[PDB]
């Protein structure tokens, strides 16, 4: 049950029912295009000039302008139908934006998980390597010219920080492995034992071999985590979640404005329709057509408030499409999404107690209307039923009396 | 006010259904009685 | 609040006393916001005493 | 509800009362933002602005408040039984002291 007028509660034709939001990547350009496809419809309404509104949303008609009320009613009905369709599209825009936001959250969640795993692996390798380096350095008797004195790993890029860079550390580890493999081959020479001031001993080779084996065992496990971290950090940089939140806010404001636009058009259509009509009954000391005319002053303020909100909602997107303060210090952060979500939810909660003021008046007038229309059928229905019942009762009684006369004449014979 | 409206918007339907059933049963009984009277008429007229 | 939100565009939102049923619920908040203030003022001393 | 003289320790009373007093900190503060942040669930990561989700969240908050009220109901009987026991013990004590 769903129409411009309905008695079935929440409706999907307006954007009030529940809808799932799987993580599906809808590009921000798609959001911008879909939102601008509707924002062009509201330029005349947001301007506020009545002449522009009547020129844009109302059709002039045949070259010879017909001033009869029927053409005016038809034009208003067409405008109302167009507004209804625009509202139907703005409904689906919301779900599109929500799915985009969900995907944008999932990607950088996975990216930061992978980064943490890779950093932990690097920290473990750093913990494991250094003691063997010290042990091998302690067991050296050469002059230190070709077989140099080793230095502690990660001398520049401090890995123990929470969010440091991690490529220079890997390159330093690779360079250390290369240096170890280079210095290992000179241990196989024949004239390395030059003199007492520089020579080799028995325990240098086992230490060097153990260090090389540990490095080779660590790198083999380090590699896949580095690859996954790089791949996932590159992917999460191709989507921002803040602009999608802004688009969601803008589309919600657009739907809110389209609601009152449709309400105004429907009110005008119904007011024009009830001209000199049989259904224009009188209630509460006034005519039914009179009740509709009183709705405009409140709508002209509620729509003003909605347009004031939508103007800021529109201006926010244009100035913050691709610029700093929308992307932040690192690839994954929820300290900014949470605050904006909180503010948006608070604004959504607050606005549900404002539109209801005019919603209840519209519901009151509409309720008067369908109550009168539906009550002006039950008398006729019951009258027809009672007439049929009485006719059937009389017919049955008459035929029974005829049957009694029949048996009378039969057994009297 | 709420539960008064909600509960009052069922008795009309209940009474309408009851009255329709009562009228249908009354008509059915009257028709079958008239048929029985025609039956005895045709039987003893034979 | 739950019942006010529930009656949005509903079939059961009948009109009585020159107002809609959903309108009647909205008028309860100003009195509750003072009664709860009084109860909280009592509860603050009740908590501080212990 | 009856209140037999049963000894419930004052530490039990303090713990049972603080288990409810934590629920009212946001309400007793009076800030609407804190109230909506504490007693209302935000929901799915993609904030649904439809009225149905708002209705569901308000219903959940109402149910939570109902359960809290149900527990605060039994706290009263616990405290009353504790008071009755505390009166009985020193009544007997002073009777014995007078006799001696």
């Amino acid at each position: 049950t769903g129409t411009y007028n309905n008695t079935g509660g929440f409706n999907d034709a307006d954007g009030s029912t529940i809808q799932p939001a799987p993580a599906v990547d809808h590009s921000e350009a798609e959001l911008r295009d879909a939102t601008d496809a509707t924002g062009n419809y509201l330029a005349a309404f947001q301007s506020g000039d009545i002449e522009a509104i009547v020129g844009a949303y109302i059709d002039a008609g045949v070259d010879g302008f017909d001033p009869s009320e029927e053409a005016i009613f038809k034009a208003f009905e067409a405008a109302r139908d167009e507004a209804t369709q625009q509202l139907a599209f703005s409904a689906e825009t919301i779900t599109k934006t929500r799915e985009s936001v969900a995907y944008a959250l999932k990607v950088d969640q996975e990216a930061t998980e992978a980064y943490l795993a890779y950093r932990n692996a690097l920290r473990g390798a750093a913990t494991s390597i250094n003691p063997l380096i010290d042990a091998a350095n302690a067991a050296n008797r050469t002059d230190g010219s070709e077989i140099e004195i080793y230095d502690n790993i990660f001398l520049a890029s401090d890995v123990f920080t929470d969010g440091p860079l991690l490529l220079p550390a890997y390159r330093e580890l690779v360079a250390l492995q290369t240096e170890v493999n280079e210095d290992l081959e000179w241990l196989g020479e024949f004239a390395i034992d030059n003199d007492a001031d520089n020579y080799v001993q028995r325990y240098h080779i086992p230490a060097v071999e153990a260090l090389k084996a540990e490095i080779d065992a660590r790198l083999e496990a380090i590699e896949p985590l580095r690859a996954d971290s790089a791949e996932k950090n590159r992917l999460a940089q191709k989507s921002d979640v803040l602009v999608r939140q802004l688009f969601l806010e803008r589309a919600t404001a657009q739907r809110d404005t389209l609601r009152i636009v449709e309400a105004i058009f429907a009110t005008a259509t119904r007011y024009v329709e009830l001209y000199e009509s049989d259904e224009d009954v009188n209630v509460e000391g006034k005519t039914l057509r009179e009740h509709y005319f009183a709705l405009f002053p409140t709508l002209f303020g509620a729509a003003s408030f909605n347009v004031g909100v939508l103007n800021t909602a529109d201006d926010a997107v244009i100035d913050y499409y691709l610029v700093w303060d929308t992307d932040l210090e690192t690839n994954d952060e929820d300290a900014a999404y949470a605050e904006e979500k909180r503010e948006f939810a608070l604004l959504t909660y607050a606005k549900i107690f404002i539109n209801g003021q005019w919603q209840e008046k519209v519901k009151y007038v509409q309720n008067l209307d369908d109550g009168a229309r539906a009550e002006a059928a039950r008398i006729e229905a019951e009258r027809l039923a009672d007439e049929a019942y009485r006719a059937e009762q009389l017919r049955i009684a008459q035929e029974a009396a005829d049957a009694q006369k029949a048996i009378a004449d039969a057994l009297a014979k």
